[PDB]
């Protein structure tokens, strides 16, 4: 096995209580052949359903865009101990700086959480061929604020802006092309050791028909998707 330990990734924003709790029931009822860390990431408002709900060994829950030190505090304490940061919509709908996330990062693997940071260029940058600097100029800020050891508790993932909630995914070639140059520049800038364990995952319109053939690429390790009856099949993707 040369790939690390892959991660698969529901995301529940919003939506009824009840067809989350569906949703819980259906994940709880999946068996799941391979090793993979599913994660469902909810916000503030949903998480104390999901985890009183979910009960598969191979779920964990994560929180997403926390907040700040007391938001973490209380999310410790309630046993949650992942976080999502969406850096790239937030960078393009709300103008987050690099330098915002990369604080929140170290804040949140200081106080002992696994971080996925979500980094990804707009679609003005990859029309314009921007997107190489751009995607380096986030990993860089993130890593300003990181020490060697602290990469075992980052997960990295691509979210190009353009895939958003659009139905654009990327293709299997801009998917691969993108993680190959994050991970090269963490093994010339961190160690090639960081490199071959880090996770770097693909999200942006994701589902049940295009999963399979993006992780079949050399540096994909995984997903970002919506809470929906197709994850199942996103999970089984990640094999």
């Amino acid at each position: 096995m040369s790939k690390p330990q892959p991660i698969a990734a529901a995301n529940w924003k919003s939506g009824s209580p009840d067809s989350l709790s569906e949703l819980i029931d259906l994940f709880n009822s999946t068996s799941i052949n391979h090793d993979v860390q599913c994660v469902v990431a909810s916000t503030f408002v949903h998480l104390a359903m999901t985890k009183e709900r979910l009960s598969h060994p191979k779920f964990v829950i994560a929180a997403l865009n926390a907040g700040n030190a007391d938001a973490l505090a209380s999310l410790k304490d309630f046993g949650v101990n992942w976080i999502v940061l969406g850096h790239s919509e937030r960078r393009w709908y709300y103008g987050e700086t690099n330098e915002i996330v990369a604080d929140k990062v170290a804040a949140a693997v200081a106080s002992g959480f696994m971080v996925i940071a979500c980094i990804g260029e707009t679609l003005q940058e990859r029309e314009s061929g921007r997107t190489a600097v751009v995607v380096l100029t986030q990993i860089a800020a993130i890593a300003k604020k990181l020490k060697k050891a602290d990469w075992a508790k980052v997960v990295i993932a691509y979210e190009p802006v353009w895939a958003i909630g659009t139905g654009k995914v990327a293709t299997p070639q801009q998917a691969q092309e993108a993680h190959a140059l994050i991970r090269s520049w963490v093994s010339s800038k961190i160690g090639a050791d960081v490199a071959g364990e880090l996770r770097i995952l693909y999200g942006g319109s994701v589902n049940g028909k295009n999963a399979r053939t993006l992780y079949q690429q050399r540096d994909v390790n995984g997903f970002l998707a919506g809470l929906k009856p197709e994850f199942v099949d996103i999970i089984k993707a990640t094999q």
